[PDB]
């Protein structure tokens, strides 16, 4: 009835900020195909759980302490492994 397989981003809404390789469109597609959800843009309010940056500045790590900011490699590599990865390894929020 329901595959529910490679559900790496199933409970995860992901926003992308800055210039990330590969493109924000591509990373967001990698999220969706893995049963995941995404966000276009935030305006201070907590309507996301994960953010993707190329690099994330220190005062913005404080700005986004509430949101698990990571490198695009979390999304790219998890999809290539078809498994959940430690986002704390790829963390740009800390």
């Amino acid at each position: 009835i329901s595959s529910q397989s490679s559900k790496i981003f199933k409970n995860c809404v992901i926003y992308i900020n800055g210039y990330t390789k590969p493109g924000r469109l591509q990373l967001h597609e990698m999220i969706v195909l893995h049963g995941g959800k995404f966000l276009h843009y935030l305006s201070s309010k907590k309507t996301v759980t994960h953010i993707v940056a190329s690099n994330l500045p220190l005062k913005k790590r404080i700005e986004f302490a509430n949101y698990k900011v990571v490198s695009p490699d979390w999304i790219v590599d998890s999809v290539k492994e078809a498994r959940l990865l430690p986002w704390q390894n790829y963390s740009l929020t800390s």
